[PDB]
């Protein structure tokens, strides 16, 4: 097996304690007699006991709940005149990727057909490091305000008095008026692809911009899009609910017999690129999250094709401990200035040191194992298990030797240049219909195309609204009245007859 | 004039004022708004409030339960009615009439945080007391027995449990695989009480609490007794069936949450009364089965109940994070006269709980609130330092027993254990299941002389069982088949006609 | 005080963590007289398990230290200068806290080591906890944040083994581009680096930091704290015994004098100056190995700060003291020093690691006077005050929220940025900017204290001596760059001891 | 090199960030201009600089200052008469071993000089599992009942208001009369062996009483001796004092420059056997930590010599790190019912838990590397690296196998037969003699051998007390005048001088 998915079990299956000496009977204990008190010298109880206690670690927040694949990412199209990475640099090149699917919302042992945005984070293993796309199934988001994104998932979660799901805060803060931005989201959220048959059937969005450049120091904004090879599947509000009594870990079922039988799923990588001259033309920010970039405008450019062949040896060790975030990247891919996007710079690495420990890379599967860690500063730390570099100096030493290569790569100081003071900025709501504009192109020029599609969103948010307060109702039929008058009224409708007043 | 406090295990302080802050009490003058030079450049390191919000969002979170992490509480009392000084000289009951206020936590077992209220499981049923001797808890279960009676097996029987290391999912064949492993089939007893209509209650208010172990009582006279504890429910028994728990498993998986709260919220407390059987040791000697031994109940006609008090649950917490996510109960939590047995699942838990919750919660885990033993303040010299102290760590009191100092240590002539039994031998032992039908017997009781009385309820046992076992390979399922039988011929016919109609060979 | 109290049973009866009395001091459980123990004792397995945790990870750096209470009272209006409102009234005091340390040695190491020493001061003020996270010396080693690591490394043991070393010390400090350090460098040798007590040394903003007043005017300000018992200072000599026959003598001198009345107090000064003139210096403001002279810059008195109460506990009050650069108060704001900036970002998470997410819940970091609301920052391991019980966790449209001082600016008033973002290395520059404020100490200052300069070119050549001849040759030589005789002194005292 | 001592560095000298992306400038960091405020995406800065601050763990509580190397123990002898364990079963049989030494009271950055008794553990990788010897440089210790340690060693460290050490609070508690069975090791701590003047020159010993069986199911109480085979040195006050001034990494420098030379220090094992019946006779308990075996009665009996030959890499990584108890054994070796000693085997692995992780014994010092671990039960936990058993189940499953070696060797159910009901026993010091006999043969059998030893301790005592109160100061006095009034005269007249009184 490969190093970041395998295990080493003794082959003369000899079971023995954690500091390897035999166990000589299975289960028993050591007391006085037959039935005396036990004794406290019974190390090899107290040993299985104590680990007993220690298997849990925080969960993630959010995105607690999820599955996970290997697969490799192949390229098919020469992209080099945009992104000078390595894992582009030929065509037919082959790299070892992991995805982790999730739910958002939901604890650990929440059901996998939950209403919900999908997380589809990728890392890929290539030889000038480690980067993941940490993406969603959606290419917009509920925010643009990285300060409300506590807010937004606190409101999504569980009420801190009663600890149950509630309405009235989810749709109080998805009404406030200078949270509306977020409708967007939501139209796709309540649409049938809140609620996908399987991780198979979903795409992957990179949904923020970020920026490419190539070896000559060109660069471009970026857009990302995983189209699925299986196609296009959901299921409906009554099919998903049912199967969450019925087999909370469908979707895990689902992707992991697939890949055992060797049904692997697939997904067509394509770009969207943008100058900085197109983007200043544009009637919105190429740093907001809850937009997206016209197909017609921007068509998609293919790049190559990712596949998922292999499945976890271990759940807990490879999914449950996989670390992924958005500042892991690699020469000549960068982050734009979506300030979401900012913040998850900061946010992932700091989450991981907490949840999983300071020496978190060093785990196997989040071990660059194409791109081997040398940092002489970073030494020491709880669980430091690699060797801690020897003997290497922990600071640059005049008597040894250290190579910093590509000193000539630019980062960031190519492309734009900012002027101004040190702002806060709060990007409420923008006046007139720019936020809602793609929400009503959503449902007139995309969802009509589909049969009863337009229908089952109206249905999707009456049953959910129909638990708040009246005036929580009244807010969110006038906050949908804004993208149709209709879609307002079938949810009224509905939502009305299911909670009379 | 200052108003009403809350009580200190169930309380909160909040600004008059209402001015937002951040975590250092320095005003934010806007709610959201993130510094970045100009209108949209890239963020600025210098913006403390944005990553102050972001990190302790990050550190949100604790390790669940192991198991147990699923679940719900109230605050309540315990309201003395008889007395029982003859058999137990604790605080708590020193004076009829007299009310220790607690704090229960219900729980299912095998369910992570965000699994259904209503899976099928044992539910815990935790009781703490907040007595003038200490804080005493009592970790029951809502069954009389357990599924082990060796306490090595517990890591074992908890993981064929839950998912499965390399599919994440829950799996029939190691759940039934553990169970029917000949040495293991000592659990039969619970296995019949799991697979029963009472595997899946109708809610928290309507099942009973059992202490489940053996424990030793004392009087201030040194006399003993052992001891089982029954907590009745005075709203009666209530069960869902196999579908119907199913189906609200995902339309509403906090449906046991929302009828504690609101019903309590709306001022129909739910009350249980609480009785002991108690035997001495003559009489535990002469039993055909141990008192030790947690897969067995003391049958009631030559062991009646016998009335002590009444519980009531009236008070929702302020903020489930801080009083039931934090909530720490452990058997070795107990209080003068009230000892623990050498039942040896239970000897092996009063290791286990204090060692969770130090890893769980942190060392100083007893200074959270709704942990502390307000009646009866912590002043131990030599338990001082550690993460997150809070109470000031005695100040200038020495850390040891200096001479120049007055130290009080009451109860000095009451014994702990020294007047009890007379253990013997030399220092291992598998109590794997006995031969013959000692440990088969009261589960076929269980069969012939309760459910048989139930309408309905022998059919359904059978029921359950079949849809469960259905999902494992035709050798596990023989092999539960056959455990069955030793029960009843009958029962195990049932399970199989029904189990194989629903996975033909 | 709430900062510094505890609570202790007045009838003195000893319990377990749990309330239950304990009947024995020390008896354990086991079969018969003298068998094996058992498992059901809680009482032995509650201490010993809670001594295994007893101890928390030490500070890094600034491991070893010792604290004190007081106040600050101001004496003086600088209201036209800051808005806060610790200033806001003459006569007004604020409680505070203030920890001592060393830098590089561990916790146990010796008080009288030669490093910097810092000098930490936090203020309860209405307005929130602001801490001045401050040195003994108005400069420092580095102005690049990300050669800190590096730098403390060096300062500290060597990886392989675990022994200080004049090699990794000197080598980094040497390093063309680390030249700049040689201010604090010079600094450190002298016999500053060695103060005879806590009480007998200043504290230094070091960093400029920006302060506004309620007219929306701002200014630079370098913050100086004087001692009023004198500037005394140890040679190197009676440092090192001193660490060997004492090693808490600092400890030792600030809690017994306080304990008999003689409380310590320090004159609060600060410097200021203008946008314009910050234009016009030869060097940066945002250089934290540069000071203002004093004629040009001079100082202003604002205030007196006295401390006069020892802790009652060390753990719980200096041990668990959290200090930060970015606890701030309106109207005090940090500069775009490139030190300062990171050390904004570096404490708090700190403090996550070695304290735990919820430490500004332990009552020495408590706001005592601004108490803490936000509906937004909830649940964390040990949440001991109740997290705030039923309020919404978000901000709810059916409740109220003051935001207040909503037009008074942050820093949007101040400076105007321009460029793309870029990856800056600060090396020290070529010429002699970098050493003429070096050698203004040497020249102007030192030489007005008899036998300083002498003492030291001495302190630095007992501690090259163990360096390797290279090492020692490139010490001699930056020396030289700040003078030619310190150099020779170096140089002869570090061969006679090292021959070759 | 070693699994348990190497590394992994990569030949191109590429430096990088955690995640193995290059770094392009070794400290440049982004900011807007050349001097604007810094750029929160700047992730190669943040990364340092988290790491940074997360390089410390907890030190050991105690015994936090401290050294170690590597180097094997040769068996020379043949004791399977004794003890049937694998390390001992052939003449000429090496096994790797790693050995901590450390103080007791002073933390991480106290001096190697410091007057105090030496740890001296060491960890031996078998064939059986990891094997640990958690052993002092002297034979006894302070106490015999457990739950005074932490009273013990909080007495020996600082006080918790002042910060300081504390002669009052040190010797109150030394004096408190259920305590003074203390007074043995308190004679030797305050003899100039309580300041070695290197490790390469000290003792190791059991101290306790342990239980070893031979393959035919014999067995008997044992006590290890580790005899150092470069003699015994010590220091005395006032140079130890000195160089905790001038060197308070001496310890450290010596050993570790000695081993790089090739004068690697060596010491040879010895134990002493006794049977069930021979301890019945004895007038103290085997199970008495406080009281040693004469030698006369029990004499010393050879088995092999240990070399230390090999320096850490990575002091953090091996020597930090390195996890300790005496509740790792092998097959035939097991703990006697020494109270201290049995609270010993729950102490450290919880300690370990907390200051090194739950996986712990995957840190490449704490592996078994001759027995790998195998227990299907055992899994997940923060930072799981070792692949967690990949698909094996979590429980005996009947489908697989599993080998349960040496069935039929009892565990310790042939030893002894106890009775008595469950017994709170507070051991305090007993009446009469007996806990002072011993301390006063040391005085008059052995420290009269050496020439100015009996003055040296009475200094050594004097200079200390000195601080204490007067009050205190009588109370120690007369403790010491129960082992021989001449020595109490000796230390009250130096401290009386020290501190003169009204
Ligand atoms: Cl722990
Ligand atoms: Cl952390
Ligand atoms: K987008
Ligand atoms: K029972
Ligand atoms: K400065
Ligand atoms: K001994």
């Amino acid at each position: 097996g490969h190093p970041t998915n395998t295990a080493d079990v003794r082959k003369d299956r000899v079971v023995t304690n954690s500091q390897g000496a035999p166990i000589n009977e299975p289960f028993a204990t050591q007391r006085v007699g037959q039935h005396g008190p036990l004794l406290l010298q019974d190390f090899n109880l107290l040993d299985s006991l104590a680990h007993f206690n220690r298997e849990r670690i925080p969960e993630r927040n959010p995105h607690a709940h999820g599955s996970g694949a290997f697969g490799y990412l192949e390229i098919t199209d020469d992209i080099t005149d945009v992104c000078g990475s390595a894992m582009f640099d030929t065509v037919g090149k082959r790299t070892r990727c992991l995805v982790r699917f999730s739910t958002v919302g939901g604890e650990k042992g929440s059901a996998d057909t939950a209403r919900d945005p999908r997380g589809f984070a990728i890392k890929f293993y290539s030889e000038e490091g480690n980067v993941d796309w940490v993406n969603n199934n959606t290419p917009v988001f509920f925010i643009r305000d990285p300060s409300k994104f506590p807010h937004f998932i606190h409101t999504q979660k569980r009420n801190p008095e009663t600890n149950m799901k509630d309405a009235d805060m989810f749709w109080d803060f998805l009404t406030t008026e200078e949270n509306q931005v977020a409708i967007h989201q939501v139209m796709i959220l309540f649409s049938d692809r809140g609620t996908p048959a399987s991780y198979r059937n979903m795409n992957s969005y990179s949904g923020h911009t970020y920026k490419w450049s190539n070896k000559q120091g060109e660069w471009r904004y970026v857009q990302v899009h995983l189209k699925t090879d299986q196609g296009i599947k959901n299921l409906n509000n009554e099919e998903a609910t049912k199967l969450a009594g019925e087999n909370p870990d469908y979707c895990q079922k689902d992707l992991f017999e697939n890949i055992a039988k060797g049904n692997y799923p697939s997904w067509t990588l394509y770009i969207q690129t943008m100058t900085e001259e197109e983007a200043e033309k544009l009637p919105f920010s190429v740093f907001d999250l809850t937009k997206v970039w016209p197909h017609k405008q921007f068509p998609l450019r293919r790049v190559g094709k990712m596949v998922l062949n292999e499945n976890p040896e271990n759940y807990f060790a490879q999914v449950e401990q996989a670390a992924f975030s958005p500042s892991h990247t690699v020469p000549y891919q960068e982050a734009s200035a979506d300030p979401v996007l900012q913040a998850r710079l900061f946010s992932y690495p700091d989450a991981h040191r907490y949840r999983l420990g300071p020496n978190y890379s060093q785990i196997p599967v989040n071990c660059p194992y194409a791109s081997k860690v040398f940092n002489p500063a970073i030494r020491d730390g709880p669980m430091n298990v690699n060797g801690n570099l020897g003997k290497e100096p922990n600071y640059l030493s005049t008597s040894k030797k250290y190579q910093f290569i590509q000193q000539s790569k630019p980062i960031q100081q190519h492309q734009e240049v900012w002027s101004g003071p040190a702002m806060p900025v709060h990007w409420a709501t923008s006046p007139g219909d720019i936020d809602f504009v793609q929400a009503r192109d959503l449902y007139n020029k995309v969802l009509s195309k589909q049969p009863g599609q337009q229908k089952a969103l109206a249905h999707n948010v009456a049953v959910h609204v129909a638990s708040a307060c009246p005036e929580i109702q009244d807010r969110v039929f006038a906050m949908f009245a804004r993208v149709d008058r209709g879609l307002s009224e079938n949810i009224k409708k509905e939502a009305l007859s299911l909670s009379p007043r």
